[PDB]
């Protein structure tokens, strides 16, 4: 439940928020420390290639060290706020090794680890026990050439480059449950329920809850309140049959494909969550991080 | 996964909402069929002495084939005639493990009534004799320490105001830590099945049973940012008086006695071990999905 | 307070949704009702210019005396909450009176019922209706050359051909109440709250308050309520000096402009207001209008 | 817009929240200040006789000039020290004509009490010789018809439960047309001032006090759709429980005596021709920004 270390680890790969001069001491650091317990690192081919670190030679002497991105990772180690985790879930769409997050200024929810004392929790995780939550993720094909995408925070289908009322149809196991109008719909995880969907008036959902949210976007009826389903179940998201102006589709602020007459979308709960690891354990740091990102109940 | 029937039924209980005269014929009809296939029925000791039917010719041998519940594994099948109270009823009166339940609405349809009163010969020999659907609707455990008393709950639980004025003002405790102090007329914490409840009309997302949560929704509170959360359903959740405030609060089940709990009071709240098993027409998510368009106008355009 | 005819009028203009076979007939009849009595009509040339009206020979009889378009006084709408809105847009001083007939939907700016309209326009014409001066907002926009344009709805400055949040100021009176991140801001008129400000999840307005509101379009902040403000107050909003993705505005749901850092938007409620003609009194036909359009509490 | 007295103000009403030990030394300062410029003092009958003013023999020098009130133009001026409660109740006292009203914080900024106690020298100094900025807040005429009572409220009139449970589903005429039959936990009719009050809890927009309306706004409505709306000045709204429900409805003023309604009773709600004239530090629009920005966390972020 907590860390099942079949064989020490070995392997890290640490990614950055890159296009960040504050990164670069912690970076450095983090480096240092990784290397000097004779554990292999890894690092992205953009980020060996950092025009700022390949400058600094004092740090060169580990650069020549730096393992170049299957199995073979390990260990992830984030530095960063709420987007690193989400680029390295989208690196793994399999299995992912268990990611630590470490947030360097901004609290947000996936990045728990405070800098401060970095040595002992990194020493600690390796080693020891830690507390480790199974985040929901969702497999997401398009049928045009079907591509699978993995989703960690929610998928967004709205509109874009043009701007209509788009109306679109969600079928659930085969039934028409609804038909959307508005700015859009959002099929997110329990771990995106505190993303945008909870902009859109939502419900905060606890990673450790199976479920799927739909939520809508400045929906046309005043009823339209947000649902949640079952994690099992298979969504299909498509175009109804009556309207022009076809949606768009964005995976976690990501690339937005243009859906029209004909495209499908299927939503499932995947097979490969994504373990993230905890300061303490997942409710208290759920709710501190709901009191000290969106002041959830400040007064 | 969808009816595992062992000792095939011979008992049936039936509950009536009583106080209400469109249910007789109904009532009559289906104690008819449930005689009729050898099936023993039992009645509640105060639906049998109920006027009307009391002084009701025809019936009387039918009567006399009656006999009474009382409040264990004599139970296998229970069938409810009402609207969304019979089956709260239903729940309140089996603490324990609760059989198969379907209900059907006489008029006014809800979210716990999915059977349609017509043709019900056919629904009865099928789920007699055939494997319908069911959805294992979560309930909540709530000790209430002054005594301990281990209700049990299915839509909600509600610490507000009562017969106090004004200003409740609880702490909220998950698993030990102080997770919020919530002010203004109270707190919900209701099941996935009470997501439709009076938790929707607090502004809460609808939650499919088959989602194991406990929802914790606020009522008007005095913060524009207290939002409506879940939690897993495995937690213990303990609410109980800050030790600040006057004013004590009173806690109602399920919309049924309303106790007062003061200082030194604690509610106990957890996910029970004992679900109640409905009986769906055709399956959880278009049963569901109906409902809540033909009840609530979900989104109804 | 009801209709103060100083002159008994001699001009209509009739307004047409335009592309839609349905109204064909219902224009025919009321365009030869109103030249019966002996009455000037005016219709738009773009109006006057289509196949389906070429082709009829028969409607030619009339189609000649058709004086094509300060000279207005007196405005018929035949549509849905479209064609309203477009009339507004063509007159941006002073608008005559307008009534507005729907043919199929309710809405809300479309309290007449096509039939028997004879009866109807007689009673407006000769005797005395009521009338609702809906608010307008004159928004000005300065770039880094001005528009002043005038919005009936709503405008909304919010995302478009670009992709991110925006995050944009809102000064009131030269003080800087608030900034606002998310999708983007609405500022709406009372006859706009009905529009899409409601989907926002804003509070529905009588058209006889005057003011102005104030909506987010999915917040990043759980307590950012939508507001009002006084109507005589002046709103101007700007992108904050520290962002990228420059916004998009757009009026009454139509031409959306870039701004840019310098430019500015400042909106204050018109001097010139919209009447529009009501069937019975303002509040029945906008409680109707909330019953049969949005499906409000009526259970 | 500005406060132009006319003659100048010479007499003024201080109104203490009473049973706060916090508020006897500023109580004290500002009885000082104003006895010190030839300026008439009056206070309530209920507050020059607590032990702890009795006690204090030193400010007794002043205690003696200390004219009484009764329940009126010998007011021209008041003063509240407290929150958001003291004004409430200096609307509570005066039924008709309300002058100018000063509220200061002690502690807790409000809605209601924009001034601030450090350095009210100059305060009270420029309010009473030159002027400042005033808001004509909108007070709603509430008549109960069972005997009529004419209450004046400012914040809002809640028709609700309370020692009585459940519904008490509640018609609501407007200009004598039927718009809805409300359900649900009640309804709250508010004045603008009051959309930072419990309204604001219930889901219901802020309004500033310049904006004349009035606000309907549901507590947790059985219908989804049922969302919070704002009517013109002048109407005249009529509230009356259905000929078909029972559990009769409570009625509370801005959280005051409740009264019951029952069948046959009427709630006539109006817009006052009475507004409460309250004093701001520098300016409405500000004033009121910044105290939704300190008190209920508008758009922190």
């Amino acid at each position: 439940q907590r860390l099942t270390w079949n064989k020490s680890p070995k392997s890290v790969l640490v990614i950055k928020k890159m296009r960040d001069a504050s990164l670069l001491q912690p970076f450095k650091e983090l480096c240092t420390h990784l290397m000097e317990e004779n554990m292999i690192v890894y690092v992205e081919k953009k980020v060996l290639e950092d025009p700022a670190i390949a400058s600094d030679e004092s740090f060169g002497a580990v650069k020549k060290k730096f393992c170049t991105f299957s199995n073979q990772i390990d260990f992830i180690i984030c530095l960063g706020g709420d987007g690193t985790l989400l680029y390295a879930s989208s690196l793994f769409q399999g299995s992912v090794p268990p990611v630590m997050a470490f947030h360097l200024g901004s609290l947000g929810f996936l990045t728990p680890f405070s800098f401060e004392n970095f040595q002992s929790q990194v020493t600690q995780v390796i080693e020891g026990n830690a507390a480790v939550v199974l985040r929901s993720r969702l497999k997401v094909r398009v049928v045009k050439q079907a591509m699978q995408y993995q989703v960690l925070n929610e998928v967004v289908i709205d509109r874009g480059p043009s701007s209509y009322l788009s109306n679109v149809d969600v079928y659930l196991d085969g039934h028409l449950i609804t038909t959307v109008q508005g700015d859009g719909v959002i099929v997110s995880t329990p771990t995106g329920s505190t993303a945008y969907a909870a902009a859109a008036g939502a419900s905060m959902i606890h990673p450790n809850v199976p479920a799927i949210m739909i939520t809508p976007i400045c929906p046309h009826s005043l009823s339209f309140r947000p649902i949640v389903v079952p994690a099992g179940v298979e969504l299909k998201i498509m175009l109804s049959p009556e309207a022009r102006n076809t949606a768009w589709v964005s995976f976690d602020g990501r690339k937005r494909q243009e859906i029209r007459h004909g495209d499908s979308i299927s939503i499932t709960t995947s097979c490969y969550p994504l373990p993230s690891i905890c300061v303490r354990d997942p409710v208290s740091d759920w709710f501190e991080s709901l009191a000290q990102c969106l002041h959830w109940n400040v007064r």
